[PDB]
């Protein structure tokens, strides 16, 4: 239980996501490559672009082949679109192996890339059922497991920024581990504990049971997970169904009273201050998701404090201050454990035994009085399926799968 080699691969800036230094082609090139178990695809820039200095260059690699098929991928925010191919890909700081992969190579893109964010590709680590153009597009993971002896698991340990923050100018560094084939025990504390993947797209969990400060939101176990509930390295927020996003906001709100914070607090849509090294902390309460358990009517529950849903921004103007953005938002396709959640705890993705485990992060951060926690089993009598079943479309029921 030791990946020396691979601790504190990991880097970014605050809200811009983790990445991964990669190396593509045949000699190898070197790119930062984002994070992103919300998404199936390994799709780095190919094309000069304003927000890259570098990208990845076919025409240098004598190991490069073209599949001489395109890949076209819209999403709610913007557009990627290129060439897909193969070449010879390894990743510096973690297994000592090469292996050739897919690689969607960017050619046109909009919303994408982001300016200073300093990563010029995505490794999308979710499984084949959501790779585009299709599931027959062998992710990265997969890959790699078939080419070598790696055993069929990777973790995460996203360690999140703090007070006091060391530049003014510039947005927050960031770091993390990802540990391929492996558990690293120096990574985390206390009990490892496991939730089922319910089924491999994303990697989808089921969520039993919210409290905020202890005090339980009394909903439908079904309201927490429409239309799934997910763990996305990929999404730097809480993101929670309409519902449940209304309900935690009233919670939260009711809890912190003593401040009143204006409308665009709430929304995510503006930062609230204090002067450096005072905020009051205390005000805001926990929030604990219970996990479905390996075992039949148990759960944990994870636990997070506002050092994480509160997010660090360093101000220009107000220097002196330290401010911060509500990192819980709203959405209308189901619940994201994005890095909100992932900073307080060591993920573990146990591809090989469908789950995925947490335990308390060695470096999240925390104060002398609470701290992110990992807690169980909680026993329920008869405990309900909390899943919810997506409505079938006929353009979805209509594919084959041989
Ligand atoms: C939710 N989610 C996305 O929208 C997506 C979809 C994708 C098509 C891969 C394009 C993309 C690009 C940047 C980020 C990003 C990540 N973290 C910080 N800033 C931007 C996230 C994503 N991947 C995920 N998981
Ligand atoms: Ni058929």
């Amino acid at each position: 239980g030791s990946f020396v080699e691979m601790v504190d691969n990991l880097r970014g800036k605050s809200g811009q996501g983790y990445y991964v230094e990669m190396t593509v082609g045949s000699p190898p090139q070197t790119l930062n490559i984002l994070v992103d178990t919300g998404s199936s695809n390994f799709a780095v820039g190919a094309a000069p672009h304003p927000f890259l200095h570098r990208y990845y260059q076919r025409q240098l690699s004598s190991t490069y082949r073209d599949l001489r098929k395109g890949v076209y991928v819209p999403y709610t925010q913007g557009k990627w679109e290129g060439e897909l191919g193969t070449d010879l890909v390894s990743i510096p700081h973690g297994p000592n192996v090469t292996v050739r992969a897919n690689i969607a190579a960017i050619t046109e893109s909009d919303k994408f890339f982001i300016n200073g964010s300093n990563w010029e590709g995505i490794l999308g680590l979710a499984y084949a059922e959501i790779a585009r153009p299709d599931d027959s597009l062998e992710p990265f993971f997969d890959s790699l497991v078939k080419q070598t002896h790696v055993p069929n698991l990777f973790s995460l340990q996203l360690c999140g920024a703090g007070f006091p923050l060391n530049q003014s100018e510039v947005l927050a560094s960031v770091g993390g581990s990802m540990i391929i084939g492996g558990i690293d025990h120096s990574l985390y504390t206390g009990s490892l504990w496991y939730t089922p993947i319910r089924r491999e797209w994303y990697y989808e969990v089921i969520i039993v049971r919210v409290e905020i400060n202890g005090q339980d939101l009394k909903m439908d176990c079904k309201e927490y997970n429409y239309d799934k509930s997910i763990v996305d390295s990929g999404t730097t927020n809480l993101r929670l169904p309409k519902k449940v996003f209304e309900a935690a906001v009233k919670s939260i709100k009711a809890a912190s009273s003593t401040e009143k914070f204006p409308d665009g607090f709430w929304l995510g849509e503006q930062l609230v201050c204090w002067q450096a090294g005072t905020t009051p902390w205390n005000i805001f309460p926990v929030i604990s998701l219970y996990l479905m358990g390996e075992v039949t009517n148990q759960s944990f529950r994870i636990t997070i404090l506002p050092q994480q849903y509160l997010r660090p921004v360093e101000d220009v103007a107000t220097s002196q201050d330290d401010c911060y953005k509500f990192a819980i938002s709203q959405s209308s396709t189901g619940t994201v454990m994005g890095a909100v959640i992932m900073e307080g705890f060591y993920v573990v993705f146990d591809r090989a035994r469908k789950r995925i485990g947490f335990a308390v992060s060695a470096c999240h951060v925390h104060d002398e009085f609470r701290t992110a926690a990992v807690e169980g089993p909680f026993v329920t009598l008869d405990m309900e399926d909390c899943g919810y079943n997506i409505p079938q479309t006929d353009e979805s029921r209509s594919h084959h799968h041989h």
